């Protein structure tokens, strides 16, 4: 079923701060197309190094190649399909939590190569571009086919929601967690490419 939030799951998200949904699409043919289209974006020089050699601005902080996808004759049709599915989750957030009132979404396609990592951080921030907080909910969809237990690249999610747990970035896995509260980091990658599609709900 495509409804994510029932009595228990909502309580887990509010208490534990995260929620893991495996076999989100459960469509192998589509998963492979999302992988291919995501990989082609990198091959076609459509990504950018997030950490860019200026001081404290290099691959020490984060070493992935990212692209910001603007969302509502296309090369990323199947990626857009996933993003639409993720948009339905946002709709469910608004319908189940009365005062959530989503403002907008922000999407990032990220590719890590061998040896890539992302130091501890939280996704939420406050900048002059908006009066209020940015990024309340984080939704990460992994597309790494045939990931084994030694390839690294796991997401280390620190369970401290006002100890950690290593989440394997296996294909078709959807990770949801509260952006302002859960600290996390990407452990070093021993395989390539590590593909992850994130949609933040503001
Ligand atoms: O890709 C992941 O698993 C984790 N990504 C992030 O934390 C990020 O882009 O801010
Ligand atoms: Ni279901
Ligand atoms: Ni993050």
């Amino acid at each position: 079923s495509m409804k994510i939030f029932n009595k228990e799951s909502l309580n887990q998200l509010e208490k534990k701060g995260y929620l893991i949904i495996d076999n989100f699409l459960n469509d192998l043919n589509k998963i492979n197309l999302i992988y291919d289209e995501s990989y082609n974006q990198f091959k076609e020089n459509k990504l950018i190094e997030a950490g860019m050699t200026d001081k404290w601005k290099d691959k020490s902080i984060r070493g992935d190649y990212i692209q910001w996808i603007h969302r509502d004759s296309s090369t990323i049709r199947n990626i857009n399909y996933l993003l639409d599915k993720l948009d339905l989750i946002k709709n469910e957030f608004d319908n189940v939590i009365p005062n959530f009132n989503s403002i907008k979404t922000q999407t990032q396609l990220a590719v890590y190569l061998n040896g890539g990592r992302y130091i501890k951080h939280r996704d939420s921030f406050y900048s002059s571009e908006s009066l209020t907080i940015s990024r309340r909910i984080t939704m990460i969809y992994y597309v790494n086919k045939d990931w084994k237990k030694g390839d690294g690249g796991e997401l280390r999610l620190y369970t401290n929601n006002p100890e950690f747990i290593d989440i394997e970035p296996i294909a078709d896995r959807l990770l949801i967690f509260l952006s302002p509260f859960l600290e996390h980091e990407v452990l070093q990658c021993n395989f390539e490419p590590r593909i992850a599609i994130t949609t933040w709900i503001y």
